[PDB]
């Protein structure tokens, strides 16, 4: 429904174009957030729908390629639901195209050879305020430039020394416009190519002349790449290139109690604010599958953040798209987090098994889950007195244990400091409503209950990316669970009747299953 679609639908009749023709430009310098999900989801799902094809291009133009990041990033794309056109492309690819289409702009009088300083330049360029001035060496000769950029190249001038730039407008209302550079000076081995280059491309430069050789028909960045379009229209227009994509900006993820940054995040990591990357708090892809959400679950939030407001996405948004997916197919299960002593001194025999849906809406089945007098509940559960409102086990009173018998508290002993030590209660010949879990038969279980990151509603345009994040962002309690947790399969996820959703924590086992907890009930 969005205005791209609808662009799209156009230069598709009148003829403009054909088929489509995306892609997705992350970098092999850092992790996919949740920010990149969106152009991951805009990319990858207009090329799916129009029967078309999106491409995967990382910029390995800066001469540390650290390879994992590649396979991470392609990896967390292909669990997204997405596949890349082709091979996984990458910019050092172009550097002869570039280099010649950069000479071509040279002949035209469209290019030209600098021996201004950095610092100069930087200088000249002016300001959105003060003008911009011509360098000099601006109104050099075809012939002059054509030979210093072979210098260049050939590694005769030293870094810094030289630059070739655009020949534009300084007077430009666009910074980006006011004779930016092509190509600078770098005596270091790349890694593609080690030693054959002595020289590099810019951005800018190398971003357009890739999606035209690539076959781009429309090439989507964020908002704050507008300008930027400026200059890449500007190169196209004026090299020979057959099909000149166009570049179109849709806005960036704001995602609340969250930052979208390198600097933030990069803290976090270094400083154990956060168990790494793919922490459950983090806001990486990796991060919140660690944390239970779902592939289907990340892609229908997408569809709710841009198919314009104040667009400043909730977290209730995010978390609701899980919940509601892990309420359809999670299994159910039962798990005390702050267990606490409970025993029926009538209870007759040793112990049996009852009858436990898979979910209470069942082709999913059941499973026998053993209950035996000796039981572990919540102790949140009991309460010697609570007006008429509580909704458990009073004193005198009672509750069903879900699908086992109903109580009645009797007794219950307390120790030196006053805590309860072992509530006492009797039960029912037969009724064949709260959580239990019986403690013979029982899962010495680890329980992670996370949140949200930060305090504040938006920790980006907040003070620091720190005198502001959750104290309490992780509370780890050892709690029982049933037998039946310990099959749980990695990944996998299952509700935890009256507590919420979470599945096994992949890096902390077999005799201490680590449970993460996702997001809690809508209740």
């Amino acid at each position: 429904t969005n205005f791209i679609r609808q662009i799209i639908d156009e230069d598709l009749a009148s003829g403009k174009h054909t088929t489509v023709h995306t892609r997705f430009p992350p970098e092999p310098n850092g992790y996919l957030h949740i920010g990149h999900a969106k152009s991951i989801c805009l990319n990858f799902g207009i090329a799916q729908d129009y029967k078309g094809q999106c491409n995967l291009r990382f910029d390995d133009t800066n001469p540390k390629e650290d390879i994992e990041y590649v396979e991470s990033i392609k990896n967390d794309v292909e669990w997204l639901g997405f596949h890349w056109s082709g091979n996984v492309r990458y910019s050092s690819d172009y550097f002869d195209q570039l280099h010649a289409y950069a000479i071509e702009l040279i002949n035209k009088g469209l290019a030209y050879v600098d021996e201004l300083t950095p610092e100069q330049i930087r200088e000249y360029r002016g300001t959105l305020t003060q003008p911009g001035k011509n360098s000099p060496y601006r109104d050099r000769s075809v012939e002059e430039n054509l030979a210093l950029f072979e210098k260049m190249r050939a590694g005769g001038f030293e870094e810094g020394k030289a630059c070739l730039r655009a020949k534009i407008d300084m007077a430009s209302p666009f910074i980006v416009m006011r004779d930016p550079v092509l190509y600078r000076i770098k005596f270091a081995e790349h890694h593609q190519t080690g030693n054959k280059w002595c020289i590099y491309p810019m951005y800018d430069f190398t971003h357009c002349i890739s999606d035209a050789l690539e076959g781009i028909t429309h090439s989507l960045c964020t908002l704050e790449f507008q300008d930027n379009r400026r200059l890449y229209d500007w190169v196209l227009d004026n090299i020979t290139i057959p099909v000149h994509p166009r570049q179109y900006e849709f806005s960036r993820l704001n995602l609340e109690y969250t930052v979208m940054s390198k600097r933030k995040l990069n803290l976090l990591v270094t400083d154990k604010h956060v168990e790494g990357w793919d922490d459950p708090r983090m806001p990486t892809i990796s991060g919140l599958r660690r944390r239970g959400y779902t592939a289907a679950s990340i892609r229908e939030f997408c569809k709710r953040i841009g198919v314009k407001q104040d667009n400043t996405i909730e977290m209730a948004s995010l978390e609701s798209c899980i919940r509601e997916d892990l309420n359809e197919n999670a299994p159910r299960a039962m798990a005390v987090i702050d267990p606490v002593k409970l025993v029926i001194e009538n209870y007759q025999g040793e112990g049996e098994m009852v009858t436990m849906p898979n979910h209470p809406n069942p082709e999913m089945g059941s499973r026998q889950v053993p209950f035996s007098g000796e039981i572990w509940i919540d102790r949140a559960d009991f309460r010697e007195e609570a007006n008429k409102q509580y909704k458990r086990l009073v004193l005198g009173k009672e509750v069903r244990l879900r699908n086992a018998y109903v109580i009645k508290a009797e007794r219950v002993e307390k120790d030196a400091e006053g805590n309860i030590t072992t509530i006492f209660c009797t039960y029912d010949a037969d009724t064949l409503v709260i959580h239990w879990v019986s403690a013979a038969h029982a899962l010495p279980v680890e329980i992670r209950l996370y949140d949200r990151l930060f305090s504040v509603p938006n920790p980006g345009a907040a003070d620091d990316f720190l005198s502001v994040i959750n104290p309490e962002s992780l509370v780890i309690k050892q709690g029982f669970a049933e037998p039946s947790l310990k099959d749980a399969v990695a990944g996998k996820a299952f509700q935890f009747e009256r507590e919420g959703y979470f599945c096994l924590d992949s890096r902390h086992t077999a005799e201490k299953p680590v449970f993460n907890r996702t997001v809690g009930l809508r209740d």
